[PDB]
DNA sequence: CCGACAGCGCATCAGC
DNA sequence: GCTGATGCGC
DNA sequence: GTCGG
């Protein structure tokens, strides 16, 4: 709370940023301004003293000038209290239903859940997922939950072929003690670079009723609900299921362990060591791919080891 | 003044 | 029928 | 929106 008025303000302009006015790079430099503040060990008393920080800039030193000069900021006390923009900003907040289709239903006169639920044929298979789990879908899932998800997944997926190797991402491995969702990594022999896998697994985590709902389902890439076996019923979850050829498990499990910022940070550090780095290779006009564990990689870029539980930026 | 800020996989829409 | 664009969520 | 070409 040292400087929480004015990350929190900052927070609110990012989400308004990117539900309503579709500018996902203004609500990513947002994000990056709170983020360097609330590192800040200090007490902010003027917007110049901001603009000393990397990610913010002069328009977010005045913002941050009106703050400190009256406690409020005008532009986002107007936003508050428009209908359309609360609507529509509250919208997105159901999986399916993005800045266009949630600028799209209230200019229908759709603004609500309930709105929603009495215009079933208006959504589509994943908004109707979305809206059906919205409560649960913005619950956090506790480790020791994730553990247990973990113990189905890994028993599952060895009980449908031996030689499948799943290995669960994203904050979870960063160690978190809770997560958003569950993210896991899929391998097998048969699937390389050079040459039904996902489906065998999908199919067989419906049968023991793990998974209950697909939003999304393909090849390599698997999106949908799952929920523990009750005694209280769990909350539904998500999980993703990416299915990666095995030679390029390295690359693959660095990208989905995280976190966002910290791959974004990655991304930009190796274009400056002359790399250039994705989800699959790492090259050096490019060069073609390096053989690669996940220290390979920071080695290249001329970065120290960072466990996954240091990569949160 | 002005473009990058990563871009992928899947569902769905737009159009031949 | 198809290819490609768009929206969406990573 | 900020950064840097
Ligand atoms: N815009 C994004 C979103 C995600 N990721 C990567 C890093 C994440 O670790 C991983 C999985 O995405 P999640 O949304 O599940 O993020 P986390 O698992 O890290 O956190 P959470 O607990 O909210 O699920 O994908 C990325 O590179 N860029
Ligand atoms: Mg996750
Ligand atoms: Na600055
Ligand atoms: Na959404
Ligand atoms: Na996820």
């Amino acid at each position: 709370t040292l400087n929480g008025g004015i990350t929190d303000m900052l927070t609110e302009l990012a989400n308004f940023e990117k539900n309503v006015s579709q500018a996902i790079h203004k609500y990513n430099a947002y994000r990056k301004a709170a983020s360097v503040i609330a590192k800040y060990p200090h007490k902010i008393k003027s917007g110049a003293e901001a603009k000393k920080l990397p990610g913010v800039g002069t328009k977010i030193a005045e913002k941050i000038d009106e703050f400190l000069a009256t406690g409020k900021l005008r532009k986002l006390e107007k936003i508050r209290q428009d209908d359309t923009s609360s609507s529509i900003n509250f919208l997105t907040r159901v999986s399916g239903i993005g800045p266009s289709a949630a600028r799209k239903f209230v200019d229908e006169g759709i603004k609500t859940l309930e709105d929603l639920r009495k215009n079933e044929d208006k959504l589509n298979h994943h908004q109707r997922i979305g809206l059906k789990y919205f409560g649960d879908f913005e619950k956090r899932i506790p480790r020791e939950e994730m553990l247990q998800m973990q113990d189905i997944v890994l028993n599952e997926v060895k009980k449908v072929d031996s030689e499948y190797i799943a290995t669960v991402c994203g904050s979870f491995r960063r160690g978190a003690e809770s997560s958003g969702d569950m993210d896991v990594l899929l391998t097998h022999p048969s699937f390389t670079s050079e040459s039904k896998l996902l489906h065998q697994v999908v199919e067989q985590l419906q049968k023991v009723h793990f998974i209950t709902d697909t939003l999304s389902k393909g090849e390599t890439k698997f999106m949908g609900v799952c929920q523990l076996p009750s005694e209280k019923e769990y909350p539904h979850r998500r999980i993703d299921i990416r299915l990666i050829p095995k030679d390029q498990y390295y690359c693959g499990v660095l990208y989905f362990t995280g976190s966002d910022i910290f791959n974004k940070n990655m991304r930009a550090h190796a274009l400056e060591k002359g790399f250039t780095i994705n989800k699959y290779t790492i090259r050096p006009v490019a060069g073609e791919p390096l053989p690669v564990s996940e220290k390979d990689i920071f080695d290249y870029i001329q970065w120290k080891y960072r466990e996954p539980k240091d990569r949160s930026e």
